[PDB]
């Protein structure tokens, strides 16, 4: 329906991350907190960081409870370490409910904290299967489902402006809305479509079939999700298996070959200007994703706009992007880039993830992000990678 008191209770960007304000402890300690889908634990700054101007503070708070383990947490691109423990936990823009959660407490971290980031921490929104240090770790939407009559699902539309947001602007302006129980009707247009959750872990995900510019990759769609497809609002780009990654940069090349760009651009390093207003959106493709449906033999595509793979960058008064695809070895990542286009439910009392076309999606007056379907498809199920 509507969900007014949620309703742009996010803010941040895609390279960077977007945030939710939370409270932790006995009286309240207001943080910043990164939504993040690729992960499951509550984990916050706990100790002075150069790039903290606040943290938690457990010894000042009176319904802090020490679990005296400890976690240590390595990711590929950096690591996180702390001390767990339980404290009553509230989301000031939010369900109007106090949850008593787990919290790791961080104590020292390496590429974690982002300078201007704005946020202090992170909520694992992920399920139990992949908690740390195991899934003994109830995650926080567990508890709060457990705690509370909250319906077990949530849903995310991330705002990107399709112009850079300096330091300020960036702190003034509004990046989107996490609607916690519900879907709000009027964050998208057009029908939402639902892909079963393959497994619960990550929000993992099937895609069938892959298109630029309607041009079928046409590659074997195990490609697709070796060695896994997940949704993942904690990652910036969208990310392709190697194979993949190859097969797509050569089409998006030859789609926009009237203008060459540097090896750099695409391996999403360097940066791309143009003249302000001019950037040339018409020469670079659309991507359609094809998802498996719910119905048997059906799929529907999710389409989205170089608007949404290119994102802005500063540099002067020229209108500077990265390119926002980039290649994995760990499967298929639809970052926050992708999720940008898109009003994302993650229905997991039904086990499936919604998509619809956002009502903030970056467009322009010949090209909007598209959400379609049906589509005959069969042998869904051998798409899925085993082993
Ligand atoms: C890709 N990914 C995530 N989605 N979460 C983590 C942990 C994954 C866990 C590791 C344990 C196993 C399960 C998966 C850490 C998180 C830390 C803070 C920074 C953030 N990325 C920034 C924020 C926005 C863009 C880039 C990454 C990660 O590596």
């Amino acid at each position: 329906g509507s969900f007014v008191e949620m309703v742009d209770n996010l803010r941040g960007k895609s390279g960077q991350g977007y945030y939710v304000e939370m409270t932790v402890g006995s009286p309240p300690q207001t943080l910043n907190i990164l939504v993040d889908t690729g992960s499951s634990n509550f984990a916050v700054g706990a100790a002075p960081h150069p790039f903290l101007h606040r943290y938690y503070q457990r010894q000042l708070s009176s319904t802090y409870r020490d679990l005296r383990k400890g976690v240590y947490v390595p990711y590929t691109q950096g690591k996180w370490e702390g001390e767990l423990g339980t404290d009553l936990v509230s989301i000031p823009h939010g369900p109007n409910v106090t949850v008593r959660a787990n919290i790791a407490a961080i104590t020292e971290s390496d590429k974690f904290f982002i300078n201007g980031s704005n946020w202090e921490g992170i909520l694992g929104l992920a399920y139990a299967e992949i908690a740390r240090p195991d899934d003994s770790l109830e995650p926080f939407f567990d508890s709060l489902v457990k705690q509370t009559h909250v319906p077990n699902l949530f849903s995310l539309q991330l705002c990107g402006a399709g112009f850079p947001l300096n330091q300020s602007e960036v702190l003034a302006s509004v990046g989107g809305s996490m609607i916690i129980g519900g879907i709000d009707h009027s964050l998208y247009t057009g029908s939402l479509w639902y892909t079963p959750i393959r497994r619960e872990w990550y929000y993992e995900v099937i895609i069938v079939r892959v298109e630029i510019n309607g041009q079928d990759l046409k590659m074997d769609c195990k490609e697709y999700n070796y060695d896994k497809s997940i949704v993942d609002s904690g990652t910036t780009n969208l990310r392709l298996p190697k194979k993949v990654f190859e097969a797509a940069v050569k089409s998006i090349k030859a789609a926009s070959s009237t203008e060459k760009f540097p090896d750099g651009f695409w391996l999403g390093e360097q940066l791309v200007c143009w003249q302000a207003g001019t950037t040339p959106w018409n020469i670079f493709p659309v991507i359609s994703l094809y998802l498996m449906g719910e119905v048997t033999n059906q799929s529907f595509r999710i389409t989205i706009l170089p608007q949404q793979y290119l994102r802005p960058v500063e540099d002067s008064q020229d209108d500077c992007y990265k390119f926002a695809i980039s290649q994995s070895s760990t499967g298929t990542v639809m970052g926050a880039v992708i999720m940008e286009g898109f009003y994302v439910v993650f229905d997991r009392a039904r086990k499936r993830i919604g998509f619809a076309v956002s009502a903030c999606h970056v467009h322009d007056e010949f090209r909007t992000a598209a959400v379609e379907g049906p589509f005959v498809t069969l042998d869904m199920e051998d798409c899925g990678y085993n082993i």
